DNA sequence: CGGCAGTACTG
DNA sequence: CAGTACT
DNA sequence: GCCG
C-alpha cells in the first residue's frame, strides 16, 4: 500500500458512516480505500487523485488535504457515539439498528447490555463469545475443522463431499470463521443430512452453539478439544451437486470479488448467486429482476468465467 | 436521478 | 416485513 | 461516498 497515510485516515471515516447506518456512503468509502490501497505509486495530485476509478470530486479533495497538512478535518467531527456503537455492533446478531436503540436507551459498555438489554438468542451467545469471535484464527487450525466436519459427514455417507471455502480457500494465514461446503456427487443424498451431522457435531461437544439452523444453511460456534483453545465459527452450508459450482465460487468469495462479479453479470443480462448464473434475465428500470430467465449449465467454476467471458482466476487471485 | 449483489434466516 | 448475516 |  503506497498510500498507507491516505487510507488509514480515511478507514476511520469509513467506520463511522457504516456505524451510524449509511451504508452507501461507506461503500464508496471502502471502495476508494481499496483503489487506493491498489495504485502503484502514492497519489501526488488532486488530477492524478480524480484519474483513479473509485475517486471523485469528493475524495480527491479529502487526499489533498493529507497531503497538504498530514490531516482530515472531518476526523474532529465524528461523533461521540461512534466508538459505542461499534463496540455494539461487533456482538453477533447486532447490527446497526440494534446498537443505535441500544445507545439511545443509554447503553454505553457491554456491562450495561449484559445487565440491562434484552438480547435476541442470537445476541446472547455472541455476547457470550464477544472477544474469541474477534479474534482469527491460524489456518492450521481451520484445517482441523474442517477435517472434523468432514470426518463426521463421511460416517454417515463416505460419497459426501466437504470443502472448507471463505479465506481458507483463498490462501490465508489466518481465518476469521471456517465455512464448510458440503454436497454429494449422486445428486440425491444431500438431502436431510443436517440432523444426524450436527446431532453428530454434538455428541463429543465439537458443536457448543447453534446460530442459524436452516435447510440449507447451519451458522454456529465449534471448539476443538484440548487445552488452549478457543471458540470458533462455524458456517456449513449443504447444496445439489448440480449447484455445486456456484456456491463454491460464492461461499469461496472474496464478498468484494462476488459483489464485482454479480455486478458484471448484471451487466450482461445475466444474473449470478449462489444457485447458478441465468441468462435472459428481465428486469425493470431499478434493475430488479421482474422476469427469472434460463439457468445456464456450469459444472465447474472455470465455467461461470468463461460465460462470463472473464479469464479464470484461482481463489488466491479473488481476496480482494 | 438513482443503483450500488443476491440470497437465507429469524421473529 | 426489517434486521442481520454470509461470501 | 462514486458512477452511469
Ligand atoms: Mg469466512
Ligand atoms: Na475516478
Ligand atoms: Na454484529
Ligand atoms: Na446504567
Ligand atoms: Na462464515
Amino acid at each position: 500500500n503506497h498510500n498507507l497515510h491516505i487510507t488509514e485516515k480515511l478507514e476511520v471515516l469509513a467506520k463511522a458512516y457504516s456505524v451510524q447506518g449509511d451504508k452507501w456512503r461507506a461503500l464508496g468509502y471502502a471502495k476508494a480505500i481499496n483503489a487506493l490501497k491498489s495504485f502503484h505509486k502514492p497519489v501526488t495530485s488532486y488530477q492524478e487523485a480524480c484519474s483513479i476509478p473509485g475517486i471523485g470530486k469528493r475524495m480527491a479533495e479529502k487526499i489533498i488535504e493529507i497531503l497538504e497538512s498530514g490531516h482530515l478535518r472531518k476526523l474532529d467531527h465524528i461523533s461521540e457515539s461512534v466508538p459505542v456503537l461499534e463496540l455494539f455492533s461487533n456482538i453477533w446478531g447486532a447490527g446497526t439498528k440494534t446498537a443505535q436503540m441500544w445507545y439511545q436507551q443509554g447503553f454505553r459498555s457491554l456491562e450495561d447490555i449484559r445487565s440491562q438489554a434484552s438480547l435476541t438468542t442470537q445476541q446472547a451467545i455472541g455476547l457470550k463469545h464477544y472477544s474469541d469471535f474477534l479474534e482469527r484464527m491460524p489456518r492450521e487450525e481451520a484445517t482441523e475443522i474442517e477435517q472434523t466436519v468432514q470426518k463426521a459427514a463421511q460416517a454417515f455417507n463416505s460419497g459426501l463431499l466437504c470443502v472448507a471455502c471463505g479465506s481458507y480457500r483463498r490462501g490465508k494465514a489466518t481465518c476469521g470463521d471456517v465455512d464448510v461446503l458440503i454436497t454429494h456427487p449422486d445428486g440425491r443424498s444431500h438431502r436431510g443430512i443436517f440432523s444426524r451431522l450436527l446431532d453428530s457435531l454434538r455428541q463429543e461437544g465439537f458443536l457448543t452453539d447453534d446460530l442459524v439452523k436452516g435447510e440449507t444453511k447451519y451458522l454456529g460456534v465449534c471448539r476443538l478439544p484440548g487445552p488452549g483453545r478457543r471458540h470458533r465459527r462455524l458456517d456449513i452450508i449443504v447444496v445439489p451437486y448440480s449447484e455445486f459450482a456456484c456456491a463454491l465460487l460464492y461461499f469461496t468469495g472474496s464478498a468484494h470479488f462476488n459483489r464485482s462479479m454479480r455486478a458484471l453479470a448484471k451487466t450482461k443480462g445475466m444474473s449470478l448467486s449462489e444457485h447458478a448464473l441465468s441468462t435472459a434475465v428481465v428486469r425493470n428500470t431499478h434493475g430488479a429482476k421482474v422476469g427469472p430467465g434460463r439457468v445456464l449449465p456450469t459444472p465447474t467454476e472455470k465455467d461461470v468465467f468463461r460465460l462470463l467471458g472473464l479469464p479464470y482466476r484461482e481463489p488466491a487471485e479473488r481476496d480482494w
